[PDB]
């Protein structure tokens, strides 16, 4: 599992 | 603005 | 399970 | 404005 | 189960 | 199961 | 505007 | 399972 | 703008 | 599994 | 602006 | 702008 994003 | 998450 | 969004 | 959730 | 929305 | 949307 | 989800 | 979107 | 996800 | 995107 | 994550 | 990911 993990986390991430785009901005 | 942005999009993201944590699994 | 997790959480996320778009703004 | 936005959309999101927690499962 | 969980929660979420759109605004 | 899950959740989602379009706006 | 956007579309997305969590499964 | 996971999450994703388009904006 | 963008598109992305986490599996 | 993993994560990725295009912006 | 940017995109990134942690697995 | 860019595209990328983590497997």
């Amino acid at each position: 599992s993990g986390m991430g994003g785009i901005t």
